[PDB]
């Protein structure tokens, strides 16, 4: 779909077997979601934002749905205020901006 | 124009007189930058991200050029790894996600 911007774009996704809403963000490079329990191995990693760092968990090779599309790849977990699909899954559904 | 997400979605931005760069980020609900100097009052705001909170200065009806394009809002200032153009502003272009 199209999608403007007069309201947070939140889709709804479908990771883990898992259902939750996330929020398209064209500023996330990587992919975050709190409270999902992804199967396997994993790698701490340190990430940063506003306001300083985060500890997550990444997980690599990840089957994903966004808003019915299909993608793979990492998802990071962690206390994230929002749970975020960043460009590393926005490419693969084909997802551009316009203006 | 189209900007595709295989990179960081960064434009050329005029701000208070300056120029700089900005990340298209729909994640944003306001729009930040670092070592900008705005004229006039401001009030103090804390902002939430990942990582936890940021003080910023607020600068209310702020003219700015984002890729050639005019718009006025809300401007915070204060210690962002990178600048963002939040929906505050991308409403204003015209700005739209598309997949
Ligand atoms: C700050 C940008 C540049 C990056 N962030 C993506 C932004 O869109 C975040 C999403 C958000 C919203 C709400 C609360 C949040 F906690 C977070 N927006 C955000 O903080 O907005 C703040 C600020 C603007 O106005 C309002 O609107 C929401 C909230 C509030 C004040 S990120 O989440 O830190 C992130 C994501 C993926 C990623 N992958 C990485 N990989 C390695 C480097 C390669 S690093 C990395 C860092």
């Amino acid at each position: 779909p199209q999608i403007t911007l007069w309201q947070r774009p939140i889709v709804t996704i479908k990771v883990g077997g898992q259902l939750r809403e996330a929020l398209i963000d064209t500023g996330a490079d990587d992919t975050i979601f709190e409270e999902i329990n992804l199967p396997g191995r994993w790698k701490p990693k340190l990430i940063g934002g506003i306001g300083g760092f985060m500890k997550v968990r990444q997980y690599d090779q990840i089957p994903i749905e966004i808003c019915g599309h299909q993608a793979i790849g990492t998802v990071l977990v962690g206390p994230t205020p929002i749970n975020v699909i960043g460009r590393n899954m926005l490419t693969q559904i084909g997802c551009t901006l316009n203006f």
